[PDB]
């Protein structure tokens, strides 16, 4: 099994989509944070995993720059994904006193077209994943270094509905996905 990602490199991202980028990730860590928070975590300078202490629970615009890019690229690299199956994307506070308000999603529906796209993310995702490891020398060692179709349906239920939040995250921030 050779994994074969989607070829991002080629597609550019004009300066609405990379702000749409921007906004998503800052969501994405209100969601983390919001997560956390409510499971008793609280803010301290070094991380304890024990006694629930992380330094990354603050506003978002106090976070360093470096702690914003896996979340600003991944949010990125989904809209590229987007972006090359030839999809259109168009429209339409202190440090003691944060309390993360992330997006919500319940009420947004998907119609199914999109339903698929965020299926073919899923699977590109997973892609990305075996090929940087089996580039680094692993094999089947995971059990997940499998085609995305002899994936469990556990797993795959895990994927795309990750790759179902993002697709309803840009929905709510007022974009409209269309093929064409």
């Amino acid at each position: 099994y050779i994994p074969e990602p989607m070829d991002l490199s080629l597609v550019d991202l004009p300066e609405s989509l990379i702000q749409l980028s921007e906004r998503i990730a800052e969501n994405v860590h209100e969601v983390w944070a919001k997560a956390r928070i409510d499971e008793g975590w609280t803010y301290g300078e070094k991380r304890d995993d024990i006694h629930k202490k992380h330094p990354c629970l603050v506003p978002y615009d106090e976070l360093p720059e470096e702690e914003k890019e896996y979340d600003r690229n991944t949010a990125m690299n989904t809209i590229k994904m987007v972006k090359k199956l030839g999809f259109r994307i168009e429209k339409e506070e202190n440090k003691l006193d944060y309390i993360p308000e992330p997006m919500d999603l319940s009420l947004v529906d998907l119609p199914e077209s999109l339903i698929q796209l965020s299926e073919r993310i899923a699977e590109n995702v997973h892609e990305v994943w075996a090929k940087a490891r089996i580039d680094e020398g692993w094999t089947y060692k995971h059990p997940c270094l499998v085609p995305y179709d002899e994936l469990p349906e556990e797993e795959k239920e895990y994927d795309r509905n990750t790759a179902m939040n993002t697709i309803k995250m840009v929905k709510k921030l007022g974009f409209r996905i269309e093929k064409e």
